């Protein structure tokens, strides 16, 4: 009768390991009765009781006095600073006012816009869309919130993890090696570096000089960093937090899309440039995923391609579904012991000359000095911080062989038979796995106390499930979810979705300190490549791509394309924006919804943009609004496209 109560208690208990010597018993157990708990320490949901004859909810109080006395017995041990990071003490200057309560704050060192787009922005409100309906996005944060956030989100013990699990996991990494590659991985030299590299990626606090400048005359600067670290010598490792969205919120690397950005922590915390680069241009292979080792890693997948990829796999399974990994701000809970773990995988794949590299850099990140835009310091005791090089791959061999662990050990698939029996896709911690569908309910309703005892707690939901997907295009990945287009060739496809409130937001404003129409083609462009299935988004898109024939997109978005942006398209796509004649109307209606809700559109908002394009694509000539189908029917004029290419900008 009162068993959910019992599950939840079991989710603040310290998780333990199997005592095979005491009688195990699950949340349903206590709630019968006559089990009577002698210890609060959890191993698969279940914990060690004696048979005695008492009562359900006597039991509970039980349960909840011995992990209240136990929480109260590990409270927060003042931890020793490490010798080598000793180095930051003499740098403070001033005493801390961060009032954390779990890490150090050893003082404070000596202290050192959202905008519209302007034809796209107006575009949308000649049609009569409210731009001041749309959710706002890309906010930034002020100081007395930054240390708040960090108060909230940094500030913590590291997780209690199972006894023995990075066994386990290595384990499960045994059965997803690839052999053929072991101790074979060498750095990489400067040119093959300086090719995929923002030259704006940010300075550290007591630098200077960006990724470019670093590159342009201070390269020795690097390899003495990298020297240091190959011979076991500590180096003067620190990161530098900001909030999101900052001046230097930037990234070393070509993202997908913008939803990279939107699933940055509140407080970013990354290495300086100079450490950047020499991590980079050790572990090169292994940061950047070159080639894959991590199984079903996404993420050099392009967002146009990531769901038909994907519905091969789920047309092969014979009653499908996908179970969501949905980790709580997984970056703080990656622990000491993780990062080691995943430190013992890239010694497999790295030559054994960088070894004693690896080691001492995974050293530095199990204790790591941070120093604040405003000065304070604190001293991270591990966790993931979101600008290290290693995030993208680090985090997603963790979520990969948790997430296996977790399915194995709820369902009793073995680790070495998972990959007959499901797959799995991630891009760092986000993704999904999808198998059978008895599997696929067996891991939703045990995964998330055997996840919360590894030490990645999953968001709070309705009953402690674990969210399933039960028809394809329910699936969530990449902040995106699969809708259904309809191709003049009586073929179908699946094209990323989301909500047009969104789409709108994100297309119409940007940070800025390169406001041109050089820049919002580039959007409208990389905007088209992704949501042509929505008619709105592609009639705003063709419309601003018609502005200014004779200026060029600008290169600094996700993609541009060289010559026609129509014959672009297909490139990449596959078939002629004409082709498109439906998309999926149930989908559309769902992703539609927010728009009648925020009033971010009246009754005539289609009518009038689709009146927009048609008058501009009736004039005799040839107009990029006649590739659309229904206005080119309307029109009685196509498009013939020129030549035309997609590229990624930087």
């Amino acid at each position: 009768n009162l068993t959910p109560l019992f599950e939840e208690l079991l989710q603040q208990c310290p998780p333990g390991g199997q005592n095979k010597t005491a009688h195990m018993v699950s949340a349903y157990q206590l709630a019968q009765g006559n089990w009577m708990p002698t210890s609060c320490h959890v191993f698969m949901g279940t914990i060690s009781a004696r048979r005695t004859k008492t009562h359900p909810y006597e039991a509970y109080v039980k349960l909840r006095e011995l992990v209240e006395e136990h929480k109260m017995k590990t409270l927060c041990p003042g931890s020793s600073l490490g010798k080598h990071n000793d180095w930051i003490i003499g740098k403070i200057k001033y005493q801390g006012n961060l009032r954390t309560k779990h890490m150090l704050n050893p003082g404070k060192v000596a202290e050192q816009h959202n905008v519209y787009n302007k034809t796209i922005g107006s575009v949308m409100t000649a049609t009569g869309i409210r731009l001041e309906k749309l959710p706002v996005v890309r906010a930034q944060t002020d100081t007395t919130n930054f240390h708040q956030a960090i108060r909230d989100k940094i500030d913590k013990e590291e997780n209690l993890q199972t006894p023995g699990l990075h066994k386990k996991l290595m384990e499960v990494f045994n059965a997803l090696k690839r052999p053929e590659l072991e101790s074979s991985y060498d750095a990489v030299e400067w040119e093959e570096l300086e090719r995929g590299i923002n030259r704006k990626g940010a300075a550290g606090f007591f630098e200077r000089k960006n990724i470019g400048e670093i590159l342009d005359s201070e390269k020795n600067k690097v390899e003495e960093i990298i020297d240091n670290l190959k011979k076991g010598r500590n180096i003067k490792y620190y990161e530098t937090a900001i909030p999101k969205n900052e001046k230097r919120d930037v990234n070393d690397d070509w993202t997908a899309g913008d939803f990279v950005d939107e699933k940055k922590p509140r407080v970013i915390q990354y290495p300086e440039a100079k450490t950047r680069l020499a991590i980079t241009k050790v572990m090169y292979k292994w940061v950047k995923q070159k080639p894959v080792v991590i199984p079903g890693y996404e993420g050099k997948t392009p967002l146009f391609q990531i769901f038909d990829k994907v519905k091969k796999e789920w047309d092969q399974f014979q009653n499908p579904v996908a179970v969501s990994f949905d980790t709580k701000a997984w970056d703080t809970q990656v622990t000491t012991k993780d990062l080691e773990l995943i430190k013992d995988i890239q010694k497999y794949y790295f030559k054994k000359k960088w070894h004693k590299f690896i080691d001492t850099l995974t050293m530095h990140m199990t204790e790591v000095p941070v120093i604040c835009a405003d000065g304070e310091v604190y001293i991270r005791k591990g966790q993931r911080g979101s600008g290290q090089p290693d995030t993208s791959a680090g985090n997603s061999m963790l979520n990969v062989l948790t997430m296996v662990y977790a399915f194995c050990e709820a369902t009793g698939v073995p680790y070495k038979s998972f990959d007959r029996v499901a797959k799995i896709h991630v891009c760092g911690d986000d993704g999904f796995l999808i198998t059978e569908r008895a599997l696929g309910e067996k891991f939703a309703s045990k995964g998330v106390q055997i996840l919360y005892e590894a030490g990645k707690p999953q968001k709070i939901t309705e009953g402690d499930k674990m969210k399933v997907a039960y028809q394809f295009d329910d699936i969530e990945f990449c902040s995106h979810t699969p809708i259904q287009v309809r191709w003049s060739d009586n073929t179908s496809s699946y094209m990323p979705g989301r909500n047009t409130t969104t789409i709108l937001a994100k297309m119409a404003t940007r940070l800025d300190s390169r406001g041109t129409i050089a820049y919002e083609k580039a959007v409208a462009f990389s905007f088209l490549l992704m949501y042509s299935w929505n008619p709105l988004i592609r009639r705003i898109c063709l419309l601003v791509l018609s502005t200014e024939l004779q200026v060029k997109p600008g290169k600094s978005t996700t993609y541009y394309y060289e010559g026609d942006p129509i014959s672009a398209y297909k490139e990449v796509i596959g078939h002629n924006l004409f082709d498109l004649k439906r998309t999926s109307f149930e989908k559309l209606a769902k992703l539609n919804l927010s728009m009648s809700v925020l009033g971010a559109w009246t009754r005539h908002t289609s009518k009038r943009l689709l009146q927009d394009c048609v008058n501009m694509g009736v004039k005799e000539g040839n107009w990029l609004v006649n590739a659309d189908r229904l206005v080119s029917s309307k029109t009685g004029n196509r498009y013939i496209p020129g030549e035309g290419h997609t590229l990624q900008g930087r």
